């Protein structure tokens, strides 16, 4: 089957092979709000190209496989490597157009996080206040009772009804956001959320806020609701004014929305790979672009100061999470954001490297995430001209 607009449906868009189309053409399938660049202030990426096609990736010790073929075998669509602020390697696969925005799943979350941090530092919000301080509609509900900081750190434990929907490759927290946004099928008896905020109102608390890490789209969606309420502007307009128009982006981005034109803050941003790399470089540079503080320097500072055992993702976990970012505690001090179907923004401050990885891998193997995580370290050490 060759996927196309004529055969991709609300039922199947997340499944192979349909996903290879849907995640490269989301705006042809859904409602969107544009995130504008500045067309008069694009900044071409300086380059220092190295062909990594035959770079030996260790699937495991003693089993190497060449990089370009490994990427393709795992349904990668785009792969961009930036080193010391220069483009080193980019590859686009499966007919995917480098200049067309791609789905990025949870990579969106870091944009909401960044704007929350900016607003907090502008003294417009207080991260230690409860969400229902700002969203009166959420008063005394589980997302309402959480502090902004708890939301930022994914420490709000919530379950939603299923409304009878289940898909074998989808967590309920994702299914519900998509049902809320009208991009999964609502059956004859559907009694579930009709817009994103409805989902938040259905939240049932399963542990006290702050008590443990629990990854939930709803936390980011709540934070985005705060952005909109405080600023009186859409999330798309906020991201455009604060970020997308400010760092030489080549193309517009866009957010998938619900039927009320509320953006999926947690999962709906679509952008080009080089543009995501520009944002990566911004964070590598602690929020500075051509001498201007675009985003708070605290974002990266605070992340880099998270020690093993602080903000852990579970008891004894070596991985931490802070302000919408994962902190693996790898040998590079890297930090990253991940998204379903093989998306990654990965920042390595030791090697001064950014990797953007976009995919449309409907059901990734259990091994590929660790293969990639280790491959990023090996790429960095290669670019740094280290013996290993």
């Amino acid at each position: 089957t060759t996927p196309s607009k004529n055969n991709v449906t609300k039922k199947n868009w997340l499944d192979d092979p349909y996903l290879r189309w849907s995640y490269t053409h989301m705006k042809e399938f859904t409602l969107i709000n544009d995130v504008k660049n500045n067309p008069d202030q694009i900044a071409r990426f300086p380059s220092a190209l190295q062909n990594l096609d035959d770079f030996a990736v260790q699937r495991r010790f003693g089993s190497a496989t060449p990089l370009k073929e490994l990427l393709d075998d795992n349904k990668t669509d785009a792969f961009v490597v930036v080193h010391n602020g220069q483009l080193v390697y980019e590859r686009y696969f499966n007919g995917y157009n480098e200049s067309e925005p791609h789905g990025m799943a949870s990579l969106a979350k870091v944009f909401t996080g960044a704007i929350i941090q900016s607003l907090a530092e502008e003294n417009r919000i207080d991260l230690e206040k409860t969400a229902d301080t700002y969203i009166k509609e959420l008063k005394n509900t589980p997302f309402g009772k959480a502090t902004l900081q708890q939301l930022m750190d994914m420490q709000v434990s919530v379950e939603y009804p299923t409304h009878g929907y289940e898909h074998p490759a989808l967590e309920n927290q994702d299914a519900q956001l998509y049902l809320a946004s009208n991009i999964l099928p609502r059956d004859k008896n559907y009694d579930g959320p009709m817009k994103i905020y409805d989902m938040l109102q259905e939240a049932k608390e399963t542990a006290p806020p702050g008590s443990v890490f629990s990854y939930n789209n709803g936390s980011t969606e709540t934070l985005a609701w705060i952005i909109r309420t405080i600023t009186g502007k859409s999330l798309a307009e906020n991201v455009s004014e604060r970020i997308w128009s400010q760092i030489g982006m080549e193309e517009n981005a866009y957010y998938v929305t619900d039927e009320t034109k509320i953006e999926q803050a947690s999962a709906g941003l679509n952008a080009t790979a080089r543009d995501m790399a520009r944002f990566g470089q911004l964070l590598l540079n602690n929020g500075e672009y051509n001498g201007k503080q675009i985003l708070p320097s605290s974002i990266t500072e605070d992340i880099k100061n998270v020690q093993e055992g602080e903000l852990a993702i579970g008891p004894g976990a070596s991985i931490s999470y802070h302000n919408q970012w994962w902190i693996p505690h790898n040998e590079q001090g890297a930090f990253e954001v991940l998204g379903s179907y093989g998306q990654t923004l990965y920042i390595d401050p030791k090697a001064k490297m950014v990797i953007v990885h976009f995919s449309s891998n409907a059901t990734p193997s259990n091994e590929i995430h660790s293969v990639y995580s280790n491959m990023y370290i090996d790429i960095a050490h290669h670019l740094e001209k280290l013996p290993q």
